[PDB]
């Protein structure tokens, strides 16, 4: 609607329209690495992206999102903390105005320049809209971005952003391989949480990778040239589209490693 990221419509306002914003399993959170307990019962994640079919990229006025065909079992996530199979629906990012900010999760209070979310839904619920109504409906793979060397697998995304500068713009984006956005290691933390944007539904198993990816200053600059506004309204750069850390409450963050 009118929710967004500014002073008058940002995260501190969302609770008026979405009261679960003050719920018991909200995301993101700070990852206290000394308190997260290694769980030797967790499994390696299985990330099977070999058959992914990207379709389109879209400026939705909050972020940009790369969508996939999830009408069968092509790109799927399973294992780790998950039971059953989760299909990849879309990925999007959160980023800052300055490199010292932009991530939603934090690690010992450290903020990363950006955070990538690969959003998957549990096939036992048949469609994403049903899955949003279930505590185990979605699995989101979160990957930190730091600024350093370019990520070559990101360049195709960055090069299309000028064709989707404003809200409501989209572009075919076929043949994109999300495998090129992953770091080497799949070591992760996991905890039960929520969407980080309205409706803030408490339906997500979070899987946050420990190893960040590096992206170049030029790449992240291109994110920051996007607009929150649509073609013809005052220009508002799309930056600082992150929700800060929420109370952990009665949750445990588990580590897959160490
Ligand atoms: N971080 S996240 O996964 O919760 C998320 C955002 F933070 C976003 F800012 C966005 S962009 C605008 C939301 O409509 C997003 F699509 C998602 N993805 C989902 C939320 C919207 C509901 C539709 C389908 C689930 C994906
Ligand atoms: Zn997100």
């Amino acid at each position: 609607h009118h929710w967004g990221y500014g002073k008058h419509n940002g995260p501190e306002h969302w609770h008026k329209d979405f009261p679960i914003a003050k719920g018991e399993r909200q995301s993101p959170v700070d990852i206290d690495t000394h308190t997260a307990k290694y769980d030797p019962s967790l499994k390696p994640l299985s990330v099977s992206y070999d058959q992914a079919t990207s379709l389109r990229i879209l400026n939705n006025g909050h972020s940009f999102q790369v969508e996939f065909d999830d009408s069968q079992d092509k790109a799927v996530l399973k294992g780790g903390p998950l039971d059953g199979t989760y299909r990849l629906l879309q990925f999007h990012f959160h980023w800052g105005s300055l490199d010292g900010q932009g991530s939603e999760h934090t690690v010992d209070k450290k903020k990363y320049a950006a955070e990538l979310h690969l959003v998957h839904w549990n096939t036992k619920y048949g469609d994403v809209g049903k899955a949003l109504q279930q505590p185990d409906g979605l699995a989101v793979l979160g990957i930190f971005l730091k600024v350093g060397s370019a990520k070559p697998g990101l360049q195709k995304v960055v090069d299309v952003l000028d064709s989707i500068k404003t809200k409501g713009k989209s572009a075919d984006f076929t043949n994109f391989d999300p495998r090129g956005l992953l770091p080497e290691s799949l070591d992760y933390w996991t905890y039960p949480g929520s969407l980080t944007t309205p409706p803030l539904a408490e339906c997500v198993t979070w899987i946050v990778l420990k190893e960040p990816i590096s992206v170049s200053s030029e790449q992240v600059l291109k994110f920051r040239k996007l607009n929150f506004n649509g073609e013809g309204e005052p220009e508002e750069l799309m930056v600082d589209n992150w929700r800060p850390a929420q109370p952990l409450k009665n949750r445990q963050i588990k580590a897959s490693f160490k």
